[PDB]
């Protein structure tokens, strides 16, 4: 038993809700919140900009030190950093950005990072400003993630479309 509430159950291990990942995180304090990161951990907009703002820019400060030490992530890769006031940990995952021409097949590699964590609150990778089809992203999530994932979908219209079209 865990503290997530109001989710619809899609599969054995995948759950979905129309919600603000920022407010969902501050209420739940999940062990892991997933950020829709880029390779530079520049948290300027979308989910990343929202999460970073909610941390009072502490996420960005920590991320800049990470990059200065380690260099950029790979597309499809991830790193674990602090969750600040939102979660114990933040798993920064780089899905391919279609608006940069990145290969959508790396979306499966991106979701594989979730399997290193037993339970996660997450957005749909490569959705929103990353330019992928959120319905494809949901299918890849369901077919790749085996751990327990709670997906927060900000847009109510999109949430209803994801549920109604789910096979
Ligand atoms: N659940 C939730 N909460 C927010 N506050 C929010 N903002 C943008 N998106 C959609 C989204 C999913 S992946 C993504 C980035 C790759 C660009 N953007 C949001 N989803």
């Amino acid at each position: 038993v865990n503290s997530f509430s109001g989710y619809l159950k899609l599969t054995d291990n995948v759950y979905i809700k129309n919600a603000d990942i920022v407010e969902e995180a501050k209420k739940v304090k999940p062990t892991v919140v997933v950020n829709a990161a880029n390779v530079y951990l520049k948290h300027g907009g979308g989910v990343a900009g929202a999460l970073n703002k909610a941390t009072n820019n502490a996420m960005q400060v920590e991320s800049d030190d990470y990059i200065a030490t380690n260099g950029p992530l790979k597309v499809g890769g991830s790193c674990v950093l602090s969750g600040h006031n939102l979660a114990k940990h933040c798993l920064h995952v780089v899905g391919p950005n279609v608006n940069k021409g990145e290969d959508i097949q790396l979306l499966k590699s991106a979701y594989e990072n979730f399997n290193q964590h037993e339970v996660l609150l997450a957005p749909l990778l490569s959705a929103g400003i990353f330019g992928a089809d959120p319905i494809h992203s949901l299918r890849v999530c369901v077919d790749t993630v085996r751990t327990n994932v709670y997906l927060a979908v900000f847009d109510k219209n999109l949430y209803d479309k994801l549920v109604s079209s789910f096979l």
